[PDB]
């Protein structure tokens, strides 16, 4: 039935982002690559099936797929071509998401807040904040 995980589902599409291109600088992402994904206006599409949550986003850039189990690691390949270690859980209702490569690591944090999904990413001390609503 019912997870609270359901407040999540849907297809969301990007309104705003707010210093992206800094964050994706901190990550190591290329000029080329920055200039060209942080031109996308992706949606974010969730869905849950039993215990496996599915998050897929979709751009002219590049189309990515994540599907996993809360508390289980999982190999993700990033949009940017980054082979990341990552884990997911639920806590206190937001989805909170480590990525670990090459001994650095980045925490994404997905938020339902009113009408919207409001992702924060963040590594080292540079923050991004993307902000999704119902496509
Ligand atoms: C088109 C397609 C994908 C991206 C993209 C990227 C990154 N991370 C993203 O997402 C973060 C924030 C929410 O989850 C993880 C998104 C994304 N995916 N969906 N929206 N933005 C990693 C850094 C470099 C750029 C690649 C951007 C443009």
């Amino acid at each position: 039935g019912s997870h609270m995980c359901d407040a999540f589902v849907g297809t969301w599409k990007l309104v705003s982002s707010e210093n992206f291109d800094d964050y994706m600088k901190e990550v190591g992402v290329g000029f080329a690559t920055r200039k060209v994904a942080g031109m996308a206006k992706p949606n974010m599409i969730i869905s849950v099936n039993g215990d496996v949550i599915t998050i897929k986003s979709e751009s002219t850039f590049k189309n990515t797929e994540i599907s996993f189990i809360l508390g289980q690691e999982f190999d993700e390949v990033t949009a940017d071509d980054r082979k990341v270690k990552s884990t997911i859980t639920l806590d206190g209702g937001v989805l909170v998401h480590v990525q670990k490569w090459d001994g650095k690591s980045t925490t994404i944090k997905r938020k339902r807040e009113d009408d919207k999904l409001v992702v924060e990413c963040v590594m080292k001390g540079v923050t991004s904040t993307r902000v999704y609503e119902r496509a």
